[PDB]
């Protein structure tokens, strides 16, 4: 006859992890808090350190006959709040106003992470039967690099999964596919000369311009001819540029960076080879070269929309939730590089328009309901 | 039986104006020095102030019957010396080593200016006959803006000239034509959006790229089809660029600057209209616009190579000097906007490769000879 966890504690746990400022760092403080919570309920977590102060957390709960393994994942970092004077309620204070809990990370994605941890605890304490294992994977650095997701995948922590739910904010929709993301840099080398007698120089800005023209034309042709039924066309933008040193000097250096959002129908390998090809055609017959560097490279993700995991989730509702795609990357871009196929979906509480925005909040009733819905999902999937 | 000016004084005058650091300013100190020198020899100059501390100097000497007016012009500013540790001899110390007098401005163009002033004084004191007037026009700010040249032309000080020599460093060649120079800026306005969902934005870098492609192609077509017999083809380079604020944001601002060197066969009016046309074609059907600003606009210069002034100069030599053109602008780009035609040439002492360079020097024998050659030129032209 063990006591239930009360509503006020479920809310306080979320507030206390929001108040841990974990902007591109400090995830070890969030992991320690959640590992201490799990220990209060006789679940022993495993800390997997990324770097000083930045720790991932893994935890398992098994019951019944050896069966499938269901992973529940979320990230512990958040994006910067920006100018805090612009917020109505302070971003790391986790204030409650009515049904809203305000704070950076309330929607993206400390509510989903807390809901997953509490769902595991309540699953255990409910004593309800199932046959398999549920595994938490709480990651470092999803927002800038998917650092923990890559670390855990390379280490082997995804190898036993039959299915994975990532608790990013989808509200009541199931995101089963999302785009990839590439950030790249092109650097252009030239030779200085005075603008009045330029023949001994080489204009680095001109050579960079020729890359922009050709890459834009090739990427637009790719958008016009190939598309994904859910995610749309490949996206490409040059987003930063610099070059030159004085108005009357031929520029000896220029550089740009750009962002691409990719789809399975024309994958990252092909995009990078295409960019490299363009650089190669433009470097013919000169010793003043463009050079391509890939700074970020996250693959598209596409799961089976009819998987047993998705069926187990839809079984929790009197009407099926919408299946959707999204543009932004998630830690699935790293976990899906594991050397086997697993069922996958993104499903988490939150307000879909508010990740990374001023005055971010989550709806308390949504958060509390997802604690219960995760338990139902686990019990169905692991039946 | 008045005393001659000795060689050592002619050299000391040049050293003392080189030691007045007049980098884009302080020309009033050079003007005051030269006006005091003229007064020691009973020539009264006229100070024409540009701004506090930046004064032009005009002086006249007449003899005989009213006749032609010959102008002698030079500028009193110099370009920056840069890192002085890179110089072998300190740039504002005017040290003499053998036949070389080292210093910023020694070649460009304090030697020509001092030689013109001394030539006027010696012309007067020689008592040699002529019929007309020789007029010094010593200007502020030739290197950045041709400020004094424009001021004096607008005021009316060029209106009486029949001929003009500018004493820039040509060594023993006669520069009778030079290119124009335009510096321009193009600013591109767009709209911010996240790189993952860019449809509500507008990429300012892309629109700027389209300007570079079209302006480069039109300017190259102009180079390939039109040329000047002495000055060559029109030159165009984009030399500075910037744009964007974050790699995952569609850029809302971008800008470039560029430099053009123009020829009489396709003059500045036409170049500016062509650039504007390109901006206009590219702004069709959008509210996110490119904008053109002209920052510098100096016209080409072309004199009569067979003028009486040139004949008077060639009469000083047993073999004619080469007639040449040059790429760089001079104050003639402002003086030739006077509302009448005058004979023109650039002829001055100096080492042609050294304007604006480290370890600039002038050859002392070249400087002293030009003091004498200017007097001969005046006496012939004003015979
Ligand atoms: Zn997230
Ligand atoms: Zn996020
Ligand atoms: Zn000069
Ligand atoms: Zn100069």
């Amino acid at each position: 006859h063990m006591a239930s966890m009360k509503k006020e504690e479920k809310i306080a746990i979320l507030q206390e992890i929001i108040r841990i400022k974990s902007v591109n760092g400090n995830e070890g403080e969030v992991a320690a808090y959640l590992n201490k919570l799990l220990a209060r309920h006789d679940i022993t977590g495993e800390i997997v350190s990324y770097r000083d102060g930045r720790d991932n957390l893994i935890a398992r709960y098994q019951k019944g006959q050896s069966g499938k393994v269901l992973g529940l994942s979320g990230h512990m970092d958040v994006v910067a709040a920006g100018d805090e004077s612009s917020w109505t309620y302070a971003p790391f204070a986790a204030e409650i106003h009515g049904n809203r809990l305000y704070g950076r990370g309330a929607t993206d994605m400390k509510s989903g992470l807390a809901a997953m941890v509490i769902a595991m605890i309540e699953l255990k304490e409910s004593g309800k039967p199932f046959n398999g294992t549920v595994k938490l994977l709480a990651t470092v650095g999803e927002e800038v690099g998917e650092l923990g997701g890559e670390q855990l995948t390379k280490a082997g922590y995804v190898d036993d999964l039959d299915a994975l739910i990532i608790g990013e904010p989808t509200n009541y929709s199931l995101m089963y596919t999302h785009m990839g993301s590439i950030n790249y840099t092109v650097t252009s080398h030239g030779k200085e000369a005075h603008s009045s007698m330029p023949d001994q120089g080489y204009n680095a800005i001109n050579h960079l311009n020729e890359f922009i023209t050709k890459a834009n034309a090739e990427m637009n042709h790719l958008a016009e001819t190939i598309e994904n039924p859910v995610l749309g066309k490949t996206i490409h933008n040059v987003t930063l540029i610099s070059g030159g040193n004085q108005v009357n000097s031929i520029p000896s250096h220029a550089q740009l960076q750009g962002n691409i959002r990719s789809i399975p129908e024309y994958p990252n390998d092909k995009i990078i080879a295409l960019l490299q090809s363009i650089v190669n055609e433009l470097n013919q017959e000169t010793d003043y070269h463009l050079e391509l560097m890939i700074d970020y490279n996250k693959i598209p993700v596409k799961a089976d929309p009819d998987s047993p995991l998705i069926h187990s989730i839809q079984q929790q509702f009197s009407q099926p939730l919408p299946l959707v795609g999204a543009a932004a990357t998630t830690d699935a871009a790293e976990f899906t590089k594991a050397n086997h196929s697993f069922d996958f979906v993104v499903f988490g509480p939150g307000v879909v328009t508010l990740p990374h925005q001023v005055d971010e909040y989550v709806e308390i009733d949504n958060y509390l309901d997802m604690i219960e819905k995760y338990q139902g999902i686990i019990l169905s999937y692991l039946a």
